[PDB]
């Protein structure tokens, strides 16, 4: 309450239009903060990005507010609502109004995930805790606030969302609350009801984030796999192994996914549950045995020509980039390199 | 007889320069001609190249003959007499008298080792067989003339020197008259005689010819290897990796015989034997596990910098040659290329 915040990062939030927009918010008299990951971030130094800002206006009365000063919003569909996006000096500016509905006592954060991501930050800097966040960060934490039955509390996608932050933050590998871990468990097979491409979206996050061999393992473990698209467990000896080929260059998600997959078909399993895009889906099969052991690295005259020659008689888009995943997947370091000099 | 040869290559050897020889040599009364493999080279195609000219003037009159008409001659000190060398037009002409000693009956072609060997050729383009040897070529022979019982007739190098040629001519691995394959065995031990510095220029041939990995295995099953400076019958294990490791890039034969002897000082053994020069015997120890082993690949970030840095530091000359006769050796063939592009 005393203590504010001022590092560099933050300070340039302050664009040449997030000023119009404070301006606009507060001759209307409403007070506007920001929020969630957006201000851990800025705790942690990364500038926020996608800023989620938060404010007690009700959307409703956002437009007759953005119209009338004729400040462009953008992009419908609505169906939560919620959320409204202004442009700005050409900008963006998502912002969303409190909830319980549409409430207004800055316990929002009630509502929220995770300690972490129930903060909230007016431009002064002044840092709104109420679930002693700061201290769960920063103390590399990462716990819920309604135990965790609130990861059944609805949105049983929170079990992805733990693990994703345990990702983004945490240092070592295994100091997991046994209590969480045991609520994943229990809950879970619920996970099969949450869209899936709304799953997807975090999925892959966790792919591309740190530890990714211990959470997937967790996502084991756990027996959390089969509610998420990943197929027939047990072995994870392949997947060890590619997540260490791949690890420090930087896969796509499929590319690992791929790993532990045994066959095609075992692919548009996944495909059809999380509703993957193309590409996403022809990197998958494209490594998973039609190539993944047969296209091996020459062991004798010029090697990656096996690769190359491929590249030419493909007449499928992307050979370069298929090919490239699969020599991440494959480990050849070397012929990765190389082929990233190649052309025609 | 009736059949005279010609083709493209034989025809070029008439230099601006030959013409000038033939006419002395004719004007001078002293049929010259080619012969030794100048001649079967010619027959196979590839232009001879260093050919060994033969006259049946005695090398006495030959300089009463050059000094007459102001003839440079060069690489004297003996130079093995009955073989001079003049210079015209700056173009070096090796001529040899035949020899029992200095005989003239053009059966000096019963000195000769094999038939292959044993061929002359007119300025005509006519041959001069005497034991069918053009039909020994042409269908890849490579036999003695007159049992192995010329093996042993002087010359024990003549073991190394089948096995040289059976590396030019013959296609497969394995078609051995075990006629001449035994002659090797029973002798041999004789090699243990002859020079030492003349098997080294021999062995260094087999190294870099064909079949090597044959034919050095034949120098050990035949037991050759005890007498040429190779340490005793080790066991090619290493080898017949190193072998096709190294076939196709252009190794450098102590970079091959490294292979089958690993430790230090028995590459000594080989420099005392052999009395090869200095980095011959310098890439030999340092190959041999002087990093062999421990001078592993990476594994991870950027490779080759475990081998860029050696180089960068390595107070010690060709560096970079050492390390990437190397990585033939090690089989690092992409590592190989890369380094091939890389400087300071």
């Amino acid at each position: 309450d005393k203590m504010k915040l001022q590092s560099p990062e933050f300070q340039s939030l302050f664009t040449e239009g997030l000023k119009s927009l404070t301006e606009l918010f507060v001759k209307e008299n409403h007070e506007l903060r920001i929020a969630g990951g957006a201000v851990r971030d800025l705790l942690n130094g990364v500038k926020p990005q996608d800023i989620d800002f938060a404010t007690t206006a009700t959307p409703t009365q956002m437009k007759e507010m953005f119209q009338s000063a004729g400040i462009r919003m953008i992009n419908n569909r609505g169906e939560k609502h919620g959320t409204i996006t202004a442009r700005l000096h050409e900008e963006n500016f998502e912002i969303t109004t409190l909830r319980i509905f549409t409430t207004d006592w800055q316990k929002d954060a009630e509502r929220r995930d995770l300690t972490i991501n129930s903060m909230f930050l007016g431009f002064d800097g002044t840092l709104f805790d109420y679930f002693n966040g700061y201290e769960d960060l920063k103390n590399k934490k990462v716990r819920f606030v309604g135990h965790a039955k609130q990861r059944i509390q609805e949105d049983y996608l929170r079990i992805l969302r733990y693990f994703r932050f345990y990702g983004r933050i945490v240092d070592k590998p295994g100091d997991h609350d046994p209590e969480t871990l045991e609520a994943i468990a229990e809950n879970a097979k619920g996970l099969a009801g949450i869209s899936g491409e709304r799953i997807w979206v975090e999925l892959k996050k966790i792919l591309v984030g740190n530890h990714v061999n211990h959470l997937i393992h967790l996502i084991y473990d756990l027996d959390v796999a089969p509610y998420i698209g990943l197929p027939a467990n047990a072995s994870l000896e392949e997947f060890d192994k590619v997540s260490k080929n791949v690890d420090g260059f930087s896969p796509k998600p499929v590319t690992l996914l791929a790993s532990l997959f045994k066959v095609q078909d075992d692919v548009t399993k996944l495909d059809l549950r999380l509703k993957i895009a193309k590409e996403e889906k022809n990197l998958g099969l494209f490594i998973v045995k039609n190539r993944k052991d047969l296209i091996k690295a020459t062991d004798s005259s010029d090697p990656l020509k096996p690769y190359q020659d491929f590249i030419i008689d493909s007449r499928e888009p992307d050979a370069t980039t298929r090919v490239c995943e699969l020599l991440k997947y494959q480990g050849e370091h070397c012929l990765l390199k190389e082929m990233q000099q190649w052309s025609i």
